[PDB]
Order: C-alpha cells, then sequence, then structure tokens
C-alpha cells in the first residue's frame, strides 16, 4: 500500500465505496421482500405467489441507484488507481478521491432518499468532476511515454 | 505473475469469471435469436420484421444474470487484485477465490437453469462472503498507512 | 508508465474509453432533457410536470450503448493492465489494444446512429476478439504460475 504516497488514501476511498454499493444491494432486496415485488417467477412462489412477480417504483429507484453507481464508481477503481502511481500532489490527490467520495454517498442519500432535483444531479456532476480530471492526467501521462 | 504467492490464483479465477461472463452474453444472443425477441427496431427487421423488437422472458432472464455478474464480479476483480498484494496466508487467499468462483458458477447455472429459490440467492450470499472478506481487510490496510 | 512497454499504448485506449463512456452519459442526458423523457418523477416535476416521467425509446437506446460498454470496457481494463505486464510483443499489444478501441468507438457510433444490422453486431464482435485473446493468454500464465 506504500508503492506511492496517494495509494492508501486511495484504497481508502475505493473500498468504501464498493461497500456503500453493497449496501445498495442489501436494501433492495430488502424493498423487493417488504414491497413483495421480485423480478423472477420462482422468487415470487417462495414468498407468497405468483401475482409477486411484479416490478415496483421503489425497487427500479434501487436498481438505477446502482447501476449509477456501476458507471460511476467503476471507472474511479481504475482511474484512481492508476492516477495514484503518477506521482500527483499527496494533497491534491485526497482533494480528489474526497470530492468522489463525498459526491458519491451524497448521490445515494439524494437518490434513495428521493430529494427534490436537482441535488441528485449536482451531486453526480460533483463527483464526475475529480474523475475527469484524473482521466485527463492519464491521458496525458500515457501519451507522452508512446 | 509471482509479485506475490495469491497472485496466480487471484488471475486464475478472474479470468475464468470474466471468461463466464463472456459465455452469458453469447447465450443472450443466442436466446434473441432464438426466441426471435430483439431490443433495437435495425435488429429485428434484419431478422424478421418489426414484430420481432419484443422483449422475452428468457432474455431478460439472461440480462439479469450478467447485470449481477457485473455487480458482483467486477468488484471482486477490484478487492482480489489489491488483497492479492497485502501478503495474505496463500491457502486463505485461495480459498476466498475458489468460494467466490464455485459461488459465482453456481450462481449463474441457479438462474439460467431457472433452479427453485432461495438456491440462486444463496449463491449470491456465499459469493459475497469472501468479497465482505477482502473488503474490510483492505480497509484496515488503507487505513492504517495514511 | 514505464513498469512494461506495452503499458503505455494500455493506458491510453483505457482511458479514452472510459472518457467516451462520460460522453454517452452526457448524450443520455440530453436527450433525457431534450425529449422530456425522466426516470424519476422529482425530476419531471423540476422539468415540466409529471407526464413527462416517462421512458423515450432514444433514451432506452442510450442506456443500451452504456450497459454495452460496462459489459466490455470494464473487462478490457482488467484484461488489458493484467495483459500489459505478461511481456507481450509491443506491436501485437499496440494491435490488440487499437483493434478494441476502434471496435467500441465504432460500436457507439452504430448504436447511437441506428446503422442497420449488423454493423452494430460485427464491431462487438470485432473488439471481443482481442479481449478473448487476451483472456486466454492470462489463463496460461496464471495457471502455469500456481
Ligand atoms: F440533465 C438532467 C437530465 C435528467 C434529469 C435531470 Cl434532473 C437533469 C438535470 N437537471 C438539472 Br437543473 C441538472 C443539473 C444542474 C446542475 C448541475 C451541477 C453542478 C455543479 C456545479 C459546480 C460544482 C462545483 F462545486 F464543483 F463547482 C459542482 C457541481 N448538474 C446537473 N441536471
Ligand atoms: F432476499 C431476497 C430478495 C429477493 C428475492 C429472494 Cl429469492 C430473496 C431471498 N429469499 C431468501 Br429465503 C434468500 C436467502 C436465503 C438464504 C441465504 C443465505 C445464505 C448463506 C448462509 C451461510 C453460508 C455459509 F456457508 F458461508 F456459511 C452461505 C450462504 N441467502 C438468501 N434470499
Ligand atoms: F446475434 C444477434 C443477436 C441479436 C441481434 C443481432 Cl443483430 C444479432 C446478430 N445478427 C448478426 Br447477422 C450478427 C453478427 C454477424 C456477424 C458478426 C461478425 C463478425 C466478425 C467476423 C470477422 C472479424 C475479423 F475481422 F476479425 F476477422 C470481425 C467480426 N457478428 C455478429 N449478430
Ligand atoms: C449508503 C446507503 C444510503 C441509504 C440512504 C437512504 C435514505 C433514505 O431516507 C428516507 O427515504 C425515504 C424515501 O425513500 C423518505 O420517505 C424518508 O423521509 C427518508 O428518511
Ligand atoms: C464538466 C467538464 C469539465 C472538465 C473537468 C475539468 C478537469 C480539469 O482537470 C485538469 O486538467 C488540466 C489540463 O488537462 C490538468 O493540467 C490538471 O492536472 C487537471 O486537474
Ligand atoms: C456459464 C454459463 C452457465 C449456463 C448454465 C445454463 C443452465 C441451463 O440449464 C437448463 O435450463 C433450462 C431453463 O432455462 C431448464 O429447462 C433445463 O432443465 C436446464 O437443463
Ligand atoms: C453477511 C455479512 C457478514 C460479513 C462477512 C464477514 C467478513 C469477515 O472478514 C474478516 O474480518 C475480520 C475483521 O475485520 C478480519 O480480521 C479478517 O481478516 C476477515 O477475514
Ligand atoms: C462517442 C459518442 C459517439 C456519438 C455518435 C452519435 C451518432 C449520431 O449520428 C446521428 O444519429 C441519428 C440517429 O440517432 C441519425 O438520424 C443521424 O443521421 C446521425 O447523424
Ligand atoms: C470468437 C471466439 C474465438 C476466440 C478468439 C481467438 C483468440 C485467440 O487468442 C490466441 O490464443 C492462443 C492460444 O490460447 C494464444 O497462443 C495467443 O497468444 C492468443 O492470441
Ligand atoms: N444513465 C444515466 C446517464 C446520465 C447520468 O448519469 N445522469 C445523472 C445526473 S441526472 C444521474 O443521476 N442519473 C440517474 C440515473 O442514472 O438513474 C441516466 O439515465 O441518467
Ligand atoms: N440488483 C439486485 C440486488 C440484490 C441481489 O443481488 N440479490 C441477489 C440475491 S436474491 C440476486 O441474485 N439478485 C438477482 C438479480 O440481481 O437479478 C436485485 O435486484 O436482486
Ligand atoms: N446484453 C447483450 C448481450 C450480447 C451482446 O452484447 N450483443 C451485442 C451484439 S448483437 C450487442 O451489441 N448488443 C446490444 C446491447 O447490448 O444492447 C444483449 O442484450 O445484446
Amino acid at each position: 500500500v506504500m508503492s506511492s504516497p496517494a495509494l492508501p488514501a486511495f484504497l481508502l476511498c475505493s473500498t468504501l465505496l464498493v461497500i456503500k454499493m453493497y449496501v445498495v444491494a442489501i436494501i433492495t432486496g430488502q424493498v423487493r421482500l417488504r414491497k413483495k415485488a421480485f423480478a423472477n417467477p420462482e422468487d415470487a412462489l417462495r414468498h407468497g405467489g405468483p401475482q409477486y412477480c411484479r416490478s415496483d417504483p421503489d425497487v427500479e429507484r434501487c436498481l438505477r441507484a446502482h447501476r449509477n453507481d456501476m458507471e460511476t464508481i467503476y471507472p474511479f477503481l481504475f482511474l484512481g488507481f492508476v492516477y495514484s502511481f503518477l506521482g500527483p500532489n499527496p494533497f491534491v490527490a485526497w482533494m480528489h478521491f474526497l470530492v468522489f467520495l463525498v459526491g458519491r454517498v451524497a448521490h445515494t442519500v439524494a437518490y434513495l432518499g428521493k430529494l427534490r432535483a436537482p441535488i441528485r444531479s449536482v451531486t453526480y456532476t460533483l463527483a464526475q468532476l475529480p474523475c475527469a480530471s484524473m482521466a485527463l492526467q492519464i491521458l496525458w501521462e500515457a501519451a507522452r511515454h508512446l
């Protein structure tokens, strides 16, 4: 973990976000059980009958939050890892990772909590900023080593 | 690949799981063709007419299996890679990777094979256990190097 | 970035593809706004009323393109990174990465541009070829170091 000064901070933030995604998955299952809304007939028959194989708006919302996480957190896992080895200023790197972590946690809260628009959208944009920044820096480093 | 004793086992299991995901993608395409159920009008017109731009329960099932793979296998690719470099006991590491591999292969079999509930759900939980374990260990390593 | 001769080319192609995914996300948002088709009631109420919480075929198409990217580009991020450290011929490695990059950019153009079938499908197959190749090579390297 000491292979570069920014790496521990990256690994802390990334792993917290992976755990946060696992939390969303758990919540999704709990909502399916509570609302009796299952995607598979075999699940529905286990949990009350075939009429419970149905969509539910809260379940769909959970799925959207989880999908948005996959669209954003997964690229961060790649970009942040690579960026950690490019010798960025440690404090600047810390700020990139912290902005992403705070933005993404806020995003899930805003999504699952049904907060008014554009609160969720703002948190999405906020978290994308450090990702865009890291992507550009990686582009320059890669291009210049060709 | 010899940069840490656990790494070869990790790379074997991870790559098999990526290949397994590719298999799911291939199956999905085959089901679309067999059931004549396409997501795009251009595809439908190529394969029999506009009435074949339609949903199908078997196609939707394939998509759910593939999505669940992305929700679980992708985090494993990150966590298992990092975990491999934290000097875990080689046999303990092997068991983490093997439980994930077996659990995930079983999950796809249970999903696509339409096995009774909660067989699929149990395999999901089983495979998440080593991921949770690795995530916590990474958290501790990262936090302590801050 | 100089830890292996193929790594800079990999990092260039991967980061361009991550940026390309961000472009798809931006396009998706623009289409939602233009077509007034939102997934969340809170979004719809901010942007004209509850009747705009609705599906739209162009939005759904954008989501499919983005999902297919996650199904293919994310595994490439893993496979290409590992493959870069296995000492492949630099030119051969370059060709693997370039075929994937060109295939995937073409895929998004074919998908969002609604090009006739099977143009999109061909680009998908084309880009999967270097991924399959890298996966097999990693399997052999991992297996032989067990
Ligand atoms: F585009 C959409 C498609 C579908 C559904 C919705 Cl709800 C929308 C949507 N409506 C609005 Br109004 C926004 C919006 C509004 C504002 C910002 C920012 C921002 C931002 C500005 C500055 C910073 C900072 F602090 F870094 F400088 C951060 C975020 N993002 C997004 N998005
Ligand atoms: F929650 C849901 C939401 C939607 C649809 C469904 Cl079908 C469900 C659902 N119904 C049941 Br009953 C389960 C369930 C039941 C059991 C276990 C375990 C487990 C487990 C226990 C011990 C181990 C071991 F071996 F490591 F100790 C492994 C797995 N997981 C899940 N899930
Ligand atoms: F299977 C489907 C399911 C759902 C919807 C659709 Cl639209 C389809 C589908 N219909 C056709 Br016809 C194809 C198709 C046709 C051709 C190739 C290739 C290829 C290929 C061959 C050689 C190379 C090369 F250059 F490397 F040698 C590359 C790609 N892929 C796919 N796919
Ligand atoms: C990491 C996971 C974060 C979970 C945050 C969940 C926030 C839920 O918050 C709740 O949401 C409800 C709407 O769903 C509202 O009715 C409640 O007022 C609100 O407290
Ligand atoms: C909303 C889209 C705006 C793009 C986000 C701004 C990203 C800024 O990113 C910056 O780019 C500079 C030039 O490449 C680099 O020198 C900096 O290191 C980098 O932080
Ligand atoms: C890695 C990919 C694993 C593919 C496992 C496919 C298991 C399919 O198995 C089949 O499923 C059918 C229901 O779909 C059942 O009707 C059949 O009895 C069963 O044999
Ligand atoms: C279903 C949710 C239960 C969580 C899964 C159990 C994970 C146990 O994981 C364990 O955690 C310990 C304390 O952090 C560590 O010392 C061990 O190395 C680790 O294996
Ligand atoms: C990286 C992102 C690539 C974006 C490529 C967008 C291609 C859009 O291309 C447009 O598509 C329309 C159908 O949607 C057609 O009607 C137009 O003829 C075509 O120019
Ligand atoms: C459409 C499915 C066809 C599979 C794609 C072909 C992948 C070829 O991949 C090749 O495999 C050889 C044997 O493992 C290796 O020696 C080569 O290094 C590798 O490039
Ligand atoms: N797949 C996204 C692409 C754009 C995006 O990520 N938008 C942000 C800001 S509005 C978001 O929070 N989307 C909600 C979601 O993905 O469900 C979508 O459909 O909205
Ligand atoms: N996205 C998941 C979140 C929870 C989850 O992954 N559940 C496991 C155990 S029930 C599963 O196999 N889900 C089936 C699926 O994702 O389609 C869901 O909708 O179920
Ligand atoms: N999830 C895919 C699995 C197979 C696949 O990726 N097919 C390619 C070639 S036809 C594709 O472009 N799919 C379009 C899509 O994923 O929406 C699907 O439903 O089609």
